């Protein structure tokens, strides 16, 4: 299914949630991260087989949320994965902040490492 958050709305949400400087990250980092993870879809979903990724930050069921169907899992954010599939980003924000605090940055997100880190991210934050 699809329920998009537009780019500039997400920018405002993240700025107003103190994401600038969180664990040394930038707003642009998080926008680029979302574009490559979920394509701005709050009910983005990917079932890789061993684990599933949920919501706008593509949070993984092996480590961070419980979906009841992932073998060898731990639930680091102490939430059901279905909490991460809604228009209400509060649970996504809380959990992503924990993930980034534990890693002291954005390396848990493969899209960010592969398509954002060390690049010119001006386009993701201009024009709002
Ligand atoms: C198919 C595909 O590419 N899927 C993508 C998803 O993989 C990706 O979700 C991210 O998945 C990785 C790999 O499982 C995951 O990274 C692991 O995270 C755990 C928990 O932090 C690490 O285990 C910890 O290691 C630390 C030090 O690194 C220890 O101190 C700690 O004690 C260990 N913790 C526990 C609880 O076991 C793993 O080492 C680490 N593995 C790797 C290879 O990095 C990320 O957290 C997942 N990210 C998110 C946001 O959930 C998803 C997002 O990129 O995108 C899919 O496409
Ligand atoms: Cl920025």
């Amino acid at each position: 299914e699809k329920r998009i958050i537009p780019r500039c709305e997400l920018v405002k949400i993240l700025r107003e949630h103190g994401f600038e400087g969180f664990e040394g990250t930038t707003i642009a980092d998080w926008i680029c991260l979302v574009q490559h993870a979920s394509d701005y879809n709050t009910e983005a979903y990917n079932n890789n087989g061993p684990s599933r990724d949920y919501g706008i930050f593509q949070i993984n069921s092996k480590y961070w949320c419980n979906d009841g169907k992932t073998s060898g899992a731990v639930d680091g954010c102490h939430i059901s994965c279905s909490e991460l599939m809604t228009n209400d980003l509060e649970d996504d924000i809380k959990c992503a902040k924990k993930i980034a605090r534990d890693a002291h940055g954005l390396t848990p997100w493969y899209g960010w490492k592969n398509h954002c880190e060390g690049r010119d991210l001006s386009s993701y934050v201009k024009g709002c």
